[PDB]
């Protein structure tokens, strides 16, 4: 855990007991740090580790995302918020539902993630065709989908919603 | 000090004397790591930094990091190396340019490490709004990015570039 960091954590106006109930780390060895009484290369490594990470978290730039869709008549509009790209799924499934996006558009992006061959599962537009082979996949250990995938399950989608814009603030 | 890297060196094939002499560190000390008495959190600051440093300079020659990033068109794609995260960040700009990455990620990410609240700079997804305070803090006297910000200025990114993975030799 570099020093500069925990250095900028100790140097600032946080209460040595707030620091000690955030990090777990001893108000008496926080204090002794503060004072000059205990050098900070004195420190134990996994102290100093939980100092550092308290204090990136609290350098950490912080991401919001919305998601703005549009129907290709324009007639309706979508708009869904979050952290994640998971969250602005899930805001955006409790909102409309969950027939809005493309058919299957959750297990096609699974099966792409894992390798499979679309032309196996008879992918239409209707959806997946070929389920029998799907329940096997599902039976079958897979990697599951990571956040990146949440928002190619918009992009990936065309058939009700085919304008697609996130913008990201790190306000 | 960075665990991994002490892992390196203690699991790696070399004398604990040998160590001793390179590093500082006292024999005790490496044997007990080794051997389990001791474990890594316990060792204080001083030695695990003494420790980590030696690695790090005997492994300076053979680490480079390559950085892959995704986009929504699966056809483009960017790629940026270095043996630094900052030296990545550099042929990542040289290749690409400056308006790939999130608006004003580089210059948020340093307000964030100076404690500065972005309410005064008028942060927004297009950026940073407030110029003249900005202009303010770069006359200022400011702590400059470390270089796991670097990695960072990727990580936080989502608006273009949405996944991001780094491949490290560790060695």
């Amino acid at each position: 855990s570099m020093r500069k960091t925990i250095e900028r954590l100790l140097n600032s106006e946080l209460s040595s007991n707030s620091i000690a109930v955030r990090t777990g780390v001893s108000q008496a060895v926080i204090s002794k740090l503060r004072n000059g009484k205990k050098e900070l290369g004195n420190l134990t490594l996994n102290s100093a580790e939980k100092l550092f990470e308290y204090q990136k978290e609290m350098e950490k730039v912080d991401t919001w995302i919305v998601y703005r869709g549009r129907t290709a008549d324009m007639n309706k509009s979508y708009i869904a918020e979050g952290s994640t790209y998971e969250e602005v799924y899930n805001n955006f499934v409790d909102k409309y539902g969950y027939d809005v996006l493309d058919e299957d558009i959750y297990e096609i992006q699974l099966l792409k993630k894992n390798g499979e061959n679309l032309d196996d599962y008879d992918v239409d537009s209707d959806g997946i065709n070929n389920y029998d082979k799907l329940d096997e996949f599902r039976e079958s250990d897979y990697v599951d989908l990571e956040d990146y995938d949440y928002r190619e399950l918009f992009e990936n989608s065309s058939s009700q919603v085919y304008y697609h814009e996130f913008e990201i603030t790190h306000e």
